[PDB]
């Protein structure tokens, strides 16, 4: 079955940097889109950044736009948030995705996630 391996969080003051992995299980990251979602207290989930890593096309929310980068390494299987210039509002729960040519989820179950806190 797949899964997403996740790791990466932490613990940094505003202005750190922290950066997420996501690894495959089950599948190539090269079949698919790949990214982050996050969950904060009180909202929903947020999209953050998409990558097709095929040919490396990438996509960001506003939010996050000119501080995250999103990068994958074939080779290794996995994705990656490069997150710098962190704000206190960034700190969340943060879920790596799979996403089809539709948009729309393509995984069965969410990973356990991994904690980002900024403060």
């Amino acid at each position: 079955e797949v899964q997403l391996v996740e790791s990466g969080g932490g613990l940094v003051q505003p202005g750190g940097s922290l950066r997420l992995s996501c690894a495959a299980s089950g599948f190539n990251i090269k079949d698919t889109y790949i990214g982050w979602v996050r969950r904060a207290p009180g909202k929903g989930e947020e999209w953050v950044a998409s990558i097709y890593p095929t040919n490396g096309y990438t996509r960001y929310a506003d939010s996050v736009k000119g501080r995250f980068t999103i990068s994958a390494d074939t080779s290794k299987n996995t994705a990656y948030l490069q997150m710098n210039s962190l704000r206190a509002e960034d700190t969340a729960v943060y879920y790596c995705a799979r996403w089809g040519g539709d948009g729309f989820y393509a995984m069965d179950y969410w990973g356990q996630g991994t904690l980002v806190t900024v403060s």
